[PDB]
């Protein structure tokens, strides 16, 4: 069974031993230099089109907590900029820290962030989210950094939801959210080609990281801290340090959506 985490005995060191594709060529998450991404006018407009997006449920997967969405229709979906055709919003989560100069996956000229947002689309030509991971261009992930300063207003539902899901396994009815609550103002983004951060690692995901972070404030990202890897009574392992480092970037070019 999966026993890949985030620990010194079962952390991105060793996952590669389970899942052999961690050292493949299109790895993620990866630094982003700024210098060396250039602008592509080939790239068309980006839309992201959550008018009628149907939250559902939270879930403590002791990984991580998922926002979860009805993907039955086309309800919340992502089109344009580097992605052909139409991409379905199926769950997001974060991954965070210990502390707040570390937490992100993606790295911006080294330069770590508090916290990263993934908000997880699939290519509805594909038809279901298990068939989509298996090809390249299956998964769409935009990704959103997180600084500490003011209050994210748009976040706080989440933060109040995480004491009811503290340890693995717990769920709570998530009904009637807004995830465009949890954008920047612009959605200027850097894209290239990866995979999933964690097991299985798939090399599925066209990645769309916005260069805006978003602001949250230190009683936010404190909330997410305070929840647990393990299941109910079991030893409290804080769920905390539950992101992948960079990667190596091989052959392949970041390209930016603006001049
Ligand atoms: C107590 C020691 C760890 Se058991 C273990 C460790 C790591 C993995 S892996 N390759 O899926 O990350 C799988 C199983
Ligand atoms: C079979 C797939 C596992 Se579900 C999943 C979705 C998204 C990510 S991420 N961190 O790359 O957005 C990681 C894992
Ligand atoms: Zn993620």
């Amino acid at each position: 069974s999966h026993h890949w985490g985030y620990g010194k005995h079962n952390g991105p060191e060793h996952w590669h031993k389970d899942f052999p594709i961690a050292k493949g060529e299109r790895q993620s998450p990866v630094d982003i230099d700024t210098h060396t991404a250039k602008y592509d006018p080939s790239l068309k407009p980006l839309s992201v089109s959550y008018d009628q997006a149907t939250s559902l449920r939270i879930l403590n997967n002791g990984h991580a907590f998922n926002v979860e969405f009805d993907d039955s229709q086309d309800k919340a979906v992502l089109k344009g900029g580097p992605l052909d055709g139409t991409y379905r919003l199926i769950q997001f989560h974060f991954h965070w820290g210990s502390l707040d100069g570390q937490g992100s996956e993606h790295t911006v000229d080294k330069k770590k962030y508090a916290a990263e947002l993934h908000l997880v689309h699939w290519n509805t030509k594909y038809g279901d989210f298990g068939k989509a991971v298996q090809q390249p261009d299956g998964l769409a992930v935009l990704g959103i950094f997180l600084k500490v300063g003011s209050a994210k207003p748009g976040l706080q539902k989440v933060v109040d939801v995480l004491d009811s899901i503290k340890t693995k396994g717990k769920s709570a009815d998530f009904t009637n959210f807004d995830p465009r609550g949890l954008l920047p103002e612009s959605l200027d983004y850097w894209t290239y080609p990866g995979s999933l951060t964690t097991p299985p690692l798939l090399e599925c995901v066209t990645w769309i990281v916005l260069k805006e972070p978003i602001s949250v404030s230190s009683e936010q990202v404190l909330k997410f801290r305070k929840l647990n890897f393990n299941g109910e009574g079991e030893p409290e392992e804080l769920m905390v340090d539950n992101w992948r480092p960079a990667q190596p970037l091989k052959n392949r070019q970041i390209k930016a959506s603006f001049k």
